[PDB]
């Protein structure tokens, strides 16, 4: 039971930047909005929702030698970059995807959802 | 029957740079070498005899691009530029070429030998 505390609120549904606020969590999910169990300070910080992109390619990225290598590298190798990529747009503030081709991501999405 | 008049010859079997000679060309072979029918002056000029090159590749060339090729052209396409290297290749002065690895010189061999 975490209990994140916020200066700054963000209200998606609205478009609005509210006050001080404390979120409850618990179980992964919210539970308490009360505005304003072990303690996350964010006082100095905007709270917002995790973000999501809703068209990337985790299993490529372009290169000089992106086309001649479609006849050298095999799927494997592409799982061990999406690796990095997948952590890298993670840390980045996207905690979904909707990924819209290549057949590693029903895969990585499966190897993530496993921890 | 045609007499080339050359102001130096150059002997292969010995090595040496003889004077002036005269050839006479008669069915594609060379008949007489009377040292001195249409004629041909190239009194300014050392005579030598055509030159081999033992080691060629006429179905290729190397460019930047040259390995990711291997997957999108055909051989037609190896044809249709080996016609240009193979002209540029007889005007340099080599009448007689070793080709060492391609499927396009048989044919281009045949095609040659056929006019």
């Amino acid at each position: 039971p975490v209990a994140v505390q916020c200066g700054r609120l963000f209200d998606a549904r609205s478009g609005q930047l509210k006050g001080p606020h404390t979120l409850l969590v618990a179980d992964g999910r919210i539970r308490q909005v009360l505005p304003g169990a072990r303690v996350v300070d964010l006082g100095d910080k905007v709270c917002l929702p995790g973000w999501t992109d809703l068209h990337v390619h985790l299993g490529e990225q372009s290169s000089p030698q992106s086309y001649s290598e479609d006849f050298r590298l095999d799927p494997v190798d592409h799982a061990f970059r999406a690796v990095g990529y997948a952590e890298k747009t993670l840390m980045a503030g996207f905690t979904s995807v909707r990924d819209l081709g290549g057949e590693v991501s029903p895969h990585l999405r499966d190897a993530i959802n496993q921890g």
